[PDB]
């Protein structure tokens, strides 16, 4: 347990890492927004189009699409006025793999039919809406309903799409299909869907906030400080794309050995390293990783791993958060019988301490990042003490037992000038969507 421990402590961060961290960030921020460093940022402060406006959109029904993983959501939103009132109808359709690593036609044929059969549940196949379009992967937005997708991330690998006008695939999928018509009048980052439908709820709300499969932030910059639009007035959403934050190198200090071989084995070699280190993508495989160090040392499980174990993937995040739901063991015992393992009494202690240093690291990772933004902004204002509210959606953090309220905490310490209220939106990400579109439509 001595030797267990101190293998363990490799992922604590102090507060002085966290500083450094949450420092590094706002200097990389500042890069990415200045026309003289943004094409070499790591943080690249991508322009979204969605400005400060006076409150209201079009009253009607809006479609909304979500695109960020394997998962996705057709959503109808009707908005109406008494005085507001935004309400909702969604399904979910999981995409299979053949369709996500096959051609970009492919992937949004696919997505086509299922608006067809979303249509066809709701009888309303023959009306054409307007619709938007959550899209959750670095994008080059030209203005809000255009965007040039810069890189695929979170594993995704549809050919024909990188350096492509997303709104044109898919606008030409749903063309070809023939069965209906929309008005794709908007595309969004899931950050600023996130950030959009909080707004409508709170006023206050200025940044939305992912940890999901993947990990990311937008905020609402002042316009003489989003260089790359012309304009000095109101202010304009800023996708962080904080995810590749490390990947000049801001990082290397930090990383661990599971951290390289999880960057090594994944889609996407050198990128995205900062989201790495957090997000529900790659969460439970580090926590795979650091239970075969312990195994190869002979600490646990006596020295005998599991097919399943030594099997990529296999510790799905799920079982992170499950592990950490447990005290009689039940949760973590029902886990790793599921992994073909006969765990000790210690051994089920054991994994919780390891399941609880990797989610622990990554909170403690992602406050540092939402530190820098919140204490920008409040740098930037005439406060004293900044209100903010924070719209936050994502798996990791809706549904793991634990990070969330040490990602809270630690925020908290970062940001002592502050005071933060963080919004669960429950379906934010395609929510908002809609809602960008019926502004946007108000034209
Ligand atoms: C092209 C375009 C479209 C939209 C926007 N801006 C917005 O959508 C702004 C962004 O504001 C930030 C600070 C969040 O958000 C909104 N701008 C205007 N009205 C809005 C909202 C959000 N809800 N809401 C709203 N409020 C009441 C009823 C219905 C709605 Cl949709 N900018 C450009
Ligand atoms: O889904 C959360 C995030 O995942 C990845 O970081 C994507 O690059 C980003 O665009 C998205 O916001
Ligand atoms: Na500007």
């Amino acid at each position: 347990n001595s030797q267990v421990e101190q293998i363990l402590a490799e992922f604590q961060l102090q507060a002085a890492d966290l500083k450094k961290v949450m420092r590094r960030m706002q200097k990389e921020m500042d890069r990415g927004l200045r026309l003289e460093t943004h094409a070499a940022a790591s943080v690249k402060m991508l322009p979204t189009y969605v400005r400060s406006t006076p409150e209201g959109s079009e009253v009607g029904d809006f479609l909304s699409l979500d695109l960020g993983g394997t998962n996705f959501r057709v959503m109808l939103v009707k908005v109406g006025e008494g005085q507001w009132s935004v309400k909702t109808k969604h399904q979910m359709y999981s995409i299979p793999e053949d369709a996500m690593t096959g051609t970009a036609e492919m992937l949004f044929d696919y997505i086509s039919e299922c608006i067809s059969d979303f249509l066809d549940k709701h009888q309303m196949k023959h009306k054409k809406l307007p619709l938007g379009f959550t899209f959750s992967f670095p994008v080059r937005h030209e203005d809000i309903d255009k965007g040039i997708l810069l890189n695929w991330t979170k594993g995704f690998k549809a050919s024909g799409a990188e350096g492509n006008n997303v709104v044109g695939l898919l606008r030409d999928a749903i063309k070809r299909r023939g069965d209906f018509e929309m008005d794709v009048v908007a595309m969004v980052n899931d950050t600023v869907a996130t950030m959009i439908s909080c707004y409508y709820e709170d006023h206050q709300c200025e940044v939305g906030m992912i940890v999901g499969t993947g990990c990311n932030a937008c905020y609402m910059e002042e316009m003489q400080n989003v260089e790359l639009v012309e304009g000095d007035e109101g202010r304009m959403c800023v996708n962080t794309e904080w995810g590749a934050f490390g990947d000049s190198g801001e990082l290397d200090e930090f990383l661990l050995e599971y951290d390289r071989l999880v960057d090594e084995s994944s889609a996407n070699p050198g990128q995205q390293l900062y989201e790495k280190l957090i997000g529900g993508k790659y969460m439970g495989e580090l926590v795979r990783l650091v239970l075969l160090r312990l195994v190869d040392e002979n600490l646990l499980f006596h020295g005998e791993a599991s097919e399943q174990l030594r099997t990529r993937g296999a510790f799905e995040t799920r079982f992170v958060s499950q592990v950490e739901s447990d005290g009689d063991r039940k949760q973590i015992y029902n886990i790793l019988s599921t992994l073909g393992l006969r765990p000790s009494t210690t051994d089920c202690d054991i994994v919780r301490r390891a399941c609880e240093s990797v989610s622990t690291r990554a909170a403690h990772m992602c406050s540092a990042g939402l530190a820098g933004v919140i204490n920008r902004m409040r740098e930037s204002r005439s406060e004293d003490v900044m209100r903010i509210t924070v719209g936050v959606d994502g798996s990791v953090y809706k549904l793991h037992p634990s990070f969330k309220e040490r990602f809270h905490a630690s925020v908290r310490r970062l940001t002592p000038s502050c005071e933060i209220t963080f919004i669960e939106s429950e379906e934010g990400s395609g929510r908002g969507a809609a809602l960008v579109s019926a502004v946007a439509c108000k034209k």
